[PDB]
């Protein structure tokens, strides 16, 4: 079976067969699939509306088959990295942990095999301001893992600190919780020009007080 013949399944009105449709496709990325540009772009695609699902059989399927085409593309996935991130930046915000789980799992896996860190986080950065409180949270979960995997030398830490920013602010105080981790394990990273830059965001003092105590906290 071909390109041809996943391209068409992937796309089936019925989404019922969508688990079958997906092992098929899971035994044959396993085992042409760039033969056509459009062709793959569009299973892509469709793969990514999978990744939407509600059913979380479907949203896991379709982060498996995504892990799968970015294992045998790498670099050749770049194209397709924009609606990917859109995606999972949705998908870490599912009410299910493994869910959420396997979609940071493939973001993070686009940043070792797709594209550099920072390109990656260009697109992410955008999901610190979506409406799902989860997801917020999720996206300050990637960058804590982003310097714990790649370290904070791939990264313009300038680029990602006015979101924080914005986070310590949330209505959620997992969130907030999640975006001060995040502010701490930059400081472990890049020192003490952290506090120089933390001055220039117009924080509220009392807030910028309370950072300052946690990094005063950073191994004690």
């Amino acid at each position: 079976r071909s390109m041809e013949y996943f391209c068409a399944q992937v796309q089936q009105k019925d989404v019922g067969g969508r688990l079958q449709v997906g092992q098929e496709l899971l035994l044959y990325l396993g085992a042409d699939l760039e033969e056509d540009l459009g062709r793959l772009g569009k299973t892509v695609d469709a793969l990514t509306g999978w990744v939407g699902s509600s059913n979380y059989r479907v949203s896991l399927m379709g982060l498996e088959i995504l892990s799968a085409f970015v294992d045998r593309l790498s670099t050749r996935f770049k194209s397709y990295v924009a609606m990917v991130i859109v995606a999972l930046i949705d998908r870490m915000g599912d009410a299910k942990d493994k869910v959420r789980d396997e979609a940071q799992t493939l973001i993070l896996k686009l940043m070792d095999q797709v594209a550099p860190p920072m390109y990656i986080w260009e697109q992410l950065a955008s999901g610190f301001k979506h409406k799902n409180f989860r997801s917020r949270e999720g996206v300050c979960l990637c960058l804590i893992e982003t310097l714990n995997i790649f370290g904070a030398q791939p990264l313009v830490i300038s680029k990602l600190i006015p979101h924080l920013c914005i986070l310590f602010g949330d209505s959620n105080s997992q969130v907030r919780d999640a975006a001060i981790l995040a502010i701490v394990e930059i400081y472990r990273h890049v020192g003490e020009k952290v506090r120089m830059d933390l001055y220039k965001r117009g924080i509220p003092p009392a807030r910028l007080e309370m950072i300052f105590a946690k990094f005063d906290e950073v191994q004690s």
